[PDB]
């Protein structure tokens, strides 16, 4: 029974042909500090972390190493198959991926127990998962904003016409908030607080009425913890350059798009997928700066994984 696997920078999802998303686990491993060997993956790692056995540290590999990939894929595949035979595995990969890296991904999935492994670029999977008409001779456009990358693509006739990837996404919005608070308040906050600010009062623009938030961090003069209040308006300033860079990759992908496909997209709209697509008003801001309709996909966190699974029905194209 064939599997689609989305090993995301923070979240891993496994799709099983005929069952849907059957596995939702963090992209994390636990490694024994001294032996440097992986001893748990995903939920087994997170729970081992909560048992606290010492001599063990958690890592986020997808934030790269062939054996880590193989070990993680072996866990997720074995965990997902609740067994009819060695599976055929569709592996979602970032659009940037090079040939040597793509073959390293296939070989490690084979090592993990796949009969054979195929890859699908993330924007293509997201477009399939967002129900864009990717097989028709008309233009479609998806912007997938994850934790590590923003991937923009124009799809037509079952393939990517043009596509761009930038390393400016969810994690970079967090960093922009950290850096803004550092410069403005001489206060250093951690990544957990930055993430919460982004989710609770973050916006791409027009932050009126979103509200304010009390946050805590380290005063950089005294080194002592300090509490301040930050506003939606400030957070939107903090995120301005990140948002501008996403807008610019959408524009730059359009400028590389043939004219008729560009016309189809202006008519049907751009679809935003991924967790970063939930930044408040990002759809409106991309719409305003490009003069195009922009909508956030239904089920934006699962589009990629569902698209990876639906690609199993078209295994011939990826073989
Ligand atoms: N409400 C929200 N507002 C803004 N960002 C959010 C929200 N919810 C989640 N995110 C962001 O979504 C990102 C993770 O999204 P997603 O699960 O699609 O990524 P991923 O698949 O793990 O990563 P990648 O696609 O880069 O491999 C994180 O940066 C997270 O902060």
């Amino acid at each position: 029974k064939d599997l689609g696997i989305d090993l995301g920078t923070a979240n891993t999802l496994v799709y099983v042909k005929g069952k849907g998303i059957v596995l939702r686990e963090p992209s994390v491993v636990a490694i024994q500090r001294d032996t440097k060997q992986i001893v748990a993956v995903g939920n087994e790692a997170k729970n081992m972390i909560g048992r606290t056995p010492g001599n063990i540290v958690a890592l986020r590999p997808m934030k790269a190493d062939y054996e880590t990939t193989a070990t993680m894929m072996k866990y997720y595949i074995r965990k997902a198959i609740k067994f009819a035979g060695k599976p055929y595995v569709m592996v979602c990969v970032p659009y940037g991926i090079t040939a040597v890296e793509e073959r390293a991904v296939i070989d490690a999935t084979r090592q993990a127990g796949a009969r054979d492994a195929y890859t699908i670029e993330e924007p293509f999977a997201a477009a399939i998962g967002a129900n864009l008409p990717v097989w028709e001779p008309t233009g479609s456009m998806v912007v997938d904003i994850g934790g590590g990358t923003t991937e923009v693509a124009v799809i037509s006739l079952g393939g990517i016409v043009t596509s761009q990837s930038i390393r400016i996404a969810g994690d970079e919005m967090d960093e922009a908030i950290i850096q803004y608070i550092r410069k403005s308040y001489n206060l250093m906050i951690g990544e957990r607080t930055a993430e919460a600010i982004k989710m609770e009062i973050g916006s791409a623009g027009n932050p009126e009425g979103i509200g304010n938030m009390e946050i805590r961090g380290r005063d950089l003069l005294t080194g002592l913890p300090k509490t301040i209040e930050i506003s939606a308006e400030e957070v939107a300033e903090a995120l301005r350059d990140t948002v501008y860079a996403i807008v610019e990759s959408v524009k730059n992908t359009l400028e590389k798009t043939p004219p008729e496909l560009a016309a189809d997209i202006m008519d049907r709209g751009i679809v935003l997928t991924g967790g970063g697509a939930l930044l408040r008003n990002l759809d409106k801001v991309i719409s305003q700066e490009t003069d195009m309709p922009v909508i956030v996909a239904e089920n934006p966190l699962d589009c990629v994984a569902i698209g990876t699974g639906k690609a199993l029905d078209h295994i011939d194209l990826f073989k």
